[PDB]
């Protein structure tokens, strides 16, 4: 920036304070070559003059008393005809550079000096807080040097710093609570305070004092003082300490690591001067301050990130407690709220936002859904004025002022908002920001501004910042649990609902199968009706022959399609509690199946008759049926056979069929393959078979899930005692029924 | 040796080091009491002669002029004609306690005081965490005062003691990793470390000098010392720096919120100096580290809970994907133990002990997991040693000395546990450098082999204590990792019978049109027959009708199963294409619906004649039909009719059937009440009406689904344009078919 301010070159201006001297050495020789113009009063000798001759009679003879060690050391104190001086060496643009400065006169300070520091760390500090380090400094500062007025600046991110601290004498006026912009530092003075720590400004009135010869003849420019303590300022910052009202000044800087956290300034009202050994001890005074400010500042943060950690994982725990999504996340809204302090929480699960406390509108939430896919953010994108780079959204910024987003899933619309409100802030100035500075004809110079009187400036349409530990939370929310939880949760309900769709489509089908039965039974109806009643003395032996096995077919076509509705349909099964023959109903259903038990090899095996009762046979014969089916289809030995027998009151029974105590239990026992004993309770599920479905002949595993209902609905169970290649036995227990 | 060592005092010892000299005054005339034996040399009058005499006769004037002072301030130099003689007052008992001692013979002027402490603090511009501070503050502590070596002890939760960070010259044995048990350091040594922050030994080969008298005449004992800084040391002490070969000592204490944490000492093999600025500073120093370590512990457990926090995040992910339980700890095993810090984790889900590390047997396991039943514990145990309350595992703890368990189940026994070995394999070795000194003493004081021997004794078969991050740890895994794990079984066995009951029912359904399809193939064969039957006019003709009808029925019948072949399913039949009129579809759509449109007032309406279009008649009818039948059902207006079209290659129509670019479409429209455009995709969905079921006569929702189903067979799709209230408008597209 080539502008008034940051155009200006410091460190080559060549001005000196007053009260210094200052002068020049170069190479094993050690001549004069730079010298001010002020030390006529001790040299005695025309400086310019001086210049180039012997160093070795142009000093006085005492300071060689002690040369050597100063040059070894750096510091020295050396009395004098006019009096006692303070003498400092360093090595600067590879010359050497020396300065006399009228030294300090009480002896007794310097002692009392280590005292007075050892209060900043103190017997105590810091049990209060950082406030009360930063007072302590400051009224430990003013005690020191005896100045007038103290204060603490802080710079910000923005470079335009606050007043934290401030210690005041009585009369004056104070700057507590106030904002200067960041143009009153240049870019020139945050380079340079990063090396020199420290500076002082006697007097404001004081011209500088020209340094003779003009230039450097090997450089063509003043020699360099930035190492150097009794360089001149420039003077639009001497013009803006007069028009602040201000006499001298002292600086020193707090630096946190290779950066500027800010600045201990001191202001008077009348001339004045500082020792060295004060200097040094306000320096140790900022090297301490600095030390215990980073260690808190660190404390606190890794305390706040360790909170927000231990918050975040509490809502997965009442995630996981839960189960109901949506319910469980409003009854908590003020939770998830707080994980980073916003107002409006918004979810993106595919479907309809979920929206929770302080939220804009529906039709903004989805506009805002259908933007930020063409932004891109790899992981997450956050704003506090959203209005400015949404003008949409800009009208009801009340609720809508700042956001973040989060991108829930790896890369799709789903994504997690959270809103802050607007907040209202105003702050003050010591000038208005707007005009930083006057400028002047030629633009050779900015004047400072005229007057520092407070001036207010109210922001609108604004939220507090974000902070580094709200981004480390969203980034905690969009993975490492929290977001598992979620994720699957949003799959849990959207899988249970399609379901319920799948089972509701089962219904459906079913109440079709419901209506459309009335069609079979009425055809059956009229096959038979109007046929071998009036026309079959007509219809010839052949056509009453072929009358006869059409009625057979429809009948059998008609019960095939009956016991294919074994799910609820229009009536749901049920069980007649009857006096019915077991005994009957079992002989029924073998020579039912007496061509298949032929076809397969399979001979039936009556023990003892099975004892009757109080059963439907129907019911009873497809059980048998059933289990027989089942028993068959997975039989390989070459000794097929059946044994259907009952264990009555008393009568022994495998430890299979002793698991129920009931008055009778019919086992049909069978020689095949059979089941693994842990599958025998799978069996009995809805169409589940332990071999493959087109093996064994075919099947469907149904007859096992129906003879289980069957023996539920009859106040008994059916257990299967199976084994791997001994066999099978199946044993249904038969209750005394409804009564 | 002398077992009267931790109840003896040091405050009645009656002894000061050599250099130093003690006075004692009581009273407002400051009478004296007591006396050193040192006080014939400096003062040139016997030590017993001069008690009870008046102060000022006895003390020079030179200090009497500088008593006032020295009270006030606390310590005065002064030179004496002997020499330069430092003054310190303090109140010990009641009585005033005068100390001289020896100044350093350097003129002052050799860094100053308050100069040695930016020296010791500017290093301190880094230290990141809390073990290279103290390592730097070793550092620069032995470069300042030059001793040979210099250690940082750090005191455990029972005052065992720990070496933390070593600073040495090179030469002689390194002691880093040390270990010594609380007994090495009395109580009373500990009050007084914690009462002042420094102490100095001088010379361990000095004698003593007494006290005369021996006794105070009044309190009946020595006068107190813990106050001064002269106090003579314990012969055993002695002894203990006399074997270890070390001649002088200085150690400064470390205090945070006033409880003792750790000592930094310094070894000398020679007697040595200390200018007394380097004292002053280093008491400095020791407040300023105190201040550091307080903030620098906090972080550092705040760091350490918020990682073990975010451990978690990996591990959850790690789940959630695709994997089991144990299989993530199988390859996980690693990340598993760092969140309690063990060797060994341990896990009862339901089936076999897990085992991860280092860990006893497996039945030893179950024997553990058995004996925790019975102990009354909610959620949580704990303990550092288990062989105290597990006599079985006592023999074997070298591997499970101590061990933290947590119950999984609520009643069952399902527990995890992590074991953590005694605290001696742990710590590396540190105490027997070999290459023993040629001396042989009792080495029981001898701290080379004598101590760190005793700590291997006191603190055998015992773990470090479960610090409570680790407990947290392992709370919020048993919370968060269960309560995910429990809904991924959840989900994973949900979506498993989801699967299996959808594809159960899918195939129910091919074998129940299966079975639809074989009865007909046998009640129209039957029928047919039935015809063949009579083979002549006997039947006559009416009841040869009546078969006809039968006949007509069965056919009907069949239909009916055709229809359930394309109901349930979106066609369940092979895509066909062939040059079937769409206007004759349309017409005999019409006719079979003209009852429909009768009863229902419904106009059919032909703005434009249907062409010819190469799709199956079949398809093309029955998805017209279902059009027709989705228009009518929600049609509430009085003018209500259905107006079919079709809009060819390059003919407007509306932009719906824009939506398709295929060669014809077919558009049916109706002014009924119709869907909404969100519904328009949602009501082509299989069974799903967007009013009510038992309405408008009753709805399945298949007939729409079986239509797009229809257009998504034939290279196309199908399209519906409705709002609410205002008509609607369904368009089939149909494509060129296959190539
Ligand atoms: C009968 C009691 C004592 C036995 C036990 C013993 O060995 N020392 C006993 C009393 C005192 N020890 C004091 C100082 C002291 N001792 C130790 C022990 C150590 N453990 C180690 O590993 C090492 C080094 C290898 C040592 C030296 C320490 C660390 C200390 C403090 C260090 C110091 O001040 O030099 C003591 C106080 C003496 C005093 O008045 O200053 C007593 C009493
Ligand atoms: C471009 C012109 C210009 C405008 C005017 C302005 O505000 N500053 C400026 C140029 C320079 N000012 C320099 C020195 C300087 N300014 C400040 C500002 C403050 N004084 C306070 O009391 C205070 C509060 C707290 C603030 C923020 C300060 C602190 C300095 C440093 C000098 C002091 O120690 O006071 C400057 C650099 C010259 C130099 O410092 O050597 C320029 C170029």
């Amino acid at each position: 920036e080539l502008s008034q301010c940051d155009r200006e070159p410091i460190h080559l201006l060549g001005g000196i304070q007053a009260y210094g001297v200052l002068l020049a050495f170069r190479g094993p020789d050690r001549r004069l070559e730079v010298v001010s113009a002020n030390t006529q009063a001790l040299l005695g000798r025309p400086p310019e003059a001086l210049l180039g001759k012997t160093a070795a009679q142009v000093l006085p003879a005492e300071l060689w008393a002690q040369w050597e060690l100063l040059s070894a050391r750096g510091a020295l104190r050396v009395a004098l005809p006019s009096g006692p001086y303070r003498a400092l060496l360093h090595e600067s643009d590879g010359l050497t550079v020396l300065e006399l400065e009228p030294a300090e006169l009480q002896p007794d300070m310097e002692e009392t000096a280590l005292e007075l520091v050892r209060r900043l760390v103190s017997p105590l500090a810091g049990a209060k807080g950082t406030r009360e380090l930063l007072q302590t400094a400051a009224n430990t500062v003013r005690a020191l040097t005896g100045f007038d007025r103290v204060m603490v600046y802080r710079f910000d991110a923005d470079w335009h710093g606050e007043v934290l601290a401030e210690s005041k004498r009585e009369g004056m006026d104070g700057f507590l609570g106030m904002h200067f912009p960041a143009t009153d530092i240049p870019v020139q003075a945050r380079a340079l305070y990063t090396r020199n720590p420290l500076r002082l400004i006697a007097n404001a009135r004081a011209r500088p004092v020209p340094l003779v010869p003009s230039v450097v003849p090997e450089l063509g420019r003043p020699l360099d003082l930035s190492g150097s303590a009794l360089r001149s300022v420039s003077p639009i910052h001497l013009e803006y300490l007069r028009n602040m009202g201000v006499e001298a000044s002292f600086s020193l800087s707090l630096l946190k690591d290779g950066a500027l956290w800010g600045l201990i300034a001191c202001h008077h009202l009348a001339p004045l001067h500082l020792s060295y050994e004060r200097r040094r001890a306000c320096e140790v005074l900022t090297q301490l301050l600095a030390l215990q400010l980073s260690s808190e500042e660190r404390a606190a943060e890794a305390a706040e990130d360790s909170h927000r950690a231990a918050l975040l994982g509490p809502l997965a725990t009442s995630l996981g407690a839960g189960g109901t999504l949506e319910e469980a996340l409003a009854k908590d809204g003020a939770r998830v709220l707080e994980l980073t302090g916003a107002t409006g929480a918004a979810l993106l699960l595919g479907g309809e936002p979920l929206l929770v406390g302080r939220t804009p509108s529906m039709d903004e939430v989805e506009a805002l859904a259908a933007w930020l896919a063409p932004q891109p953010f790899q992981t997450s994108f956050h704003t506090e004025r959203l209005g400015s780079l949404y003008p949409p959204l800009a009208a009801r910024a009340d609720v809508a002022a700042g956001l973040l987003a989060v991108r829930l899933a790896p890369a799709s619309s789903r994504l997690a908002l959270w809103f802050r409100p607007e907040a209202v802030r105003t702050i003050s100035w010591a000038g208005n920001p707007r005009k930083p500075a006057e400028p002047e004809p030629g633009h050779a110079r900015l004047h400072p501004r005229g007057s520092f009187q407070a001036w207010e400036e109210t922001v609108r349409e604004t939220s507090p910042a974000w902070k580094r530990a709200d981004l480390a939370a969203a980034e905690g929310f969009r993975s490492a649990l929290i977001g598992v939880v979620l994720r699957q949760a949003a799959e849990l309900e959207r899988l249970s609902e399609a379901l319920s769709r799948s089972n509701a489509e089962l219904d459906a089908f079913g109440h079709t199968v419901a209506h459309d039965l009335k069609e079979p039974l009425r055809g059956i109806q009229q096959y038979a009706g109007f046929v071998m009643e009036d026309y079959h003395g007509a219809l010839g032996p052949e056509g009453r022959g072929h009358m006869e096995s059409l009625m057979w077919l429809a009948q059998r076509s008609g019960d095939m399609l009956d016991g294919l509705f074994e799910y609820s349909r229009a009536g749901r099964v049920d069980l007649a509690w009857g006096e019915v023959n077991m005994q009957e109903v079992v002989d029924e259903v073998l020579a039912t199946l007496s061509t298949r038990f032929q076809a397969e090899k399979l001979t039936v095996r009556m023990p003892r008759r099975l004892p009757t009762v109080r059963c439907d046979g129907i019911r009873i014969a497809q059980v048998w049926a059933n289990l027989l089916v089942n028993a068959a289809k997975y039989q390989e030995g070459p000794e097929r056979w059946v044994e259907a027998g009952f264990h009555g009151p008393g009568e022994p029974r495998p430890g299979a069929a002793g698991r129920y105590a009931s008055a009778y239990v019919f086992y049909v026992k069978d020689p095949g393959i059979g089941i693994a004993p842990p599958f025998h309770e799978a069996i009995f599920e809805m169409f589940r078979r332990l071999h493959s479905a087109k093996a064994y002949g075919g099947g469907t595993g149904v007859g096992l899930a129906i003879a289980r209902r069957l023996v539920q609905l009859h106040g008994g169970a059916l257990w299967v005692d199976s084994a791997p290649k001994q066999g099978a036995t199946f044993y249904f227990t038969l209750g005394r029924g409804p009564g």
